[PDB]
């Protein structure tokens, strides 16, 4: 379970998971691993979420939150997406080739276009704007 | 009473109603009807609210929230304005010629300039920014 | 203690105070006095806060909140910074040459670039965006 600042508050909603995702590659071992997800605005998988592709500007524009409470595509096709929270930067990795418990420079570098603000070692975000 | 997502939270404040508005045309029958209101920034009616005119860019720029808890100009010249909430899109109609309980395409189409974000069938908004 | 709208909520965090500031000039007499602070993004004093300089665009861009609960550099080198609140405009003065309990025209005039919104006599702000 990824830590987050209780004082800041959390807003989360369930979303259907994109079936075409190799969701199993988006765990870490015993340790928590947060990642960003984007929503498909239109098309056949509209309203389904998938791991944000930082190299695709439309994926970046449609980020909807972070997966902070794990996932289990085989047990449930819905995933809890946190749209607003403050999350320590060490827990967010956007890729399989990204060490756990280490801030991801790809995310930190893309924070402006991701609408992330880093304050006191946390990403602050609210994808309801 | 217009439904809204309790989990998201609500922030609301009373505002004086613009006296020059035919407020009676801004009910629906037995059913709830949310609409956007804008504030007059200056002038003699400064700080008074009126139904947003989607065809007037200055009205759009000065939206201050939605009327979600009804109004009664004859019983009280103040109206409770919700500045931040998440409201199902079916309940918001911006005009007399707009069927109740049907999403209003004029609002949906203007959501970007209105600073509305549609997520899971709700308008999310916060006019304190 | 500066008043603020309880209904709106408050989010605050402690920050180290910039040691090079004449912090004693940032009290008012018996009366409360709120002011904006900015964070140093980088450099030797990174993550330390100092009173925003409205005439420096980089200071304006790095505002992080308001000091609403007083300060005491000699008793504690940390100051509680309110990143999100709604504060009556009479209490915020950004300078020694600014009368207490009087809205500061320098702040009001710079509200757009400060990301302050004035609603019903309060500054609304959220520097987590």
């Amino acid at each position: 379970r990824v830590p987050r600042l209780h004082a800041y508050g959390v807003f989360a909603l369930p979303f259907p998971m994109d079936p075409d995702v190799e969701w199993g590659n988006w765990f870490a071992g015993p340790h928590p691993k947060a990642f960003l997800v984007s929503v498909h605005p239109s098309g056949p998988k509209a309203g389904h979420v998938y791991p944000t592709d930082l190299s695709d500007p439309d994926s970046v524009a449609n980020v909807i939150g972070m997966v902070l409470d794990g996932h289990d595509y085989e047990a449930d096709h819905n995933v809890t997406v946190t749209l607003r929270a403050a999350v320590p930067i060490e827990y967010v990795q956007q890729g399989i080739e990204a060490p756990p418990l280490q801030p991801d420079p790809a995310v930190l570098n893309a924070a402006p276009q991701l609408k992330l603000k880093v304050i006191k070692g946390h990403y602050f975000f609210d994808y309801t704007r």
